């Protein structure tokens, strides 16, 4: 999709969805060492997510660009023990105590990571299966 539609399309998947919050990151830039940093987020509580510096391999976003996989994390509290939850600063910046995170595609690599999480202890509303994925999320990939 144009880069002009990643807020609208965003803002109302978070909402058919029923999260409180979410987010998209990709690489800061074409330099080598860019970090990865949340570009679009929705929801959110502050702008302290504009500060967050990810580096390569680490934390959801870092992960999730690496591997290939999504990550479901239930419960922040029960699933991730103190190191982790450092390596995954959107965490503590916007008080999520559930997420999903998926990969966004682009001839075969991870270009992006969608993030959506719940505060309060709210529950993740479904867990989706491969298909779900594919079928809600897919406008972001090629
Ligand atoms: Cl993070």
């Amino acid at each position: 999709i144009e880069d002009r539609r990643f807020q609208e399309t965003l803002d109302k998947i978070r909402k058919e969805e029923g999260y409180d919050f979410a987010a998209i990151a990709f690489y800061e830039s074409n330099k080598p060492s860019s970090p990865i940093k949340w570009h679009y987020v929705s929801g959110n509580k502050n702008n302290r997510f504009k500060l967050i510096i990810l580096r390569k391999g680490r934390g959801l976003a870092g992960t999730v660009m690496k591997t290939g996989k999504r990550m479901v994390i239930a419960n922040v509290g029960l699933a991730l023990g103190p190191e982790e939850k450092i390596d995954a600063p959107i965490l503590l910046s916007e008080s999520l105590t559930a997420v999903l995170a998926v990969p966004l595609w682009y001839k075969n690599q991870v270009y992006g990571v969608l993030l959506f999480g719940q505060r309060d202890g709210r529950p993740l509303p479904k867990i989706f299966d491969n298909d779900d994925i594919q079928r809600k999320f897919g406008i972001f990939n090629d």
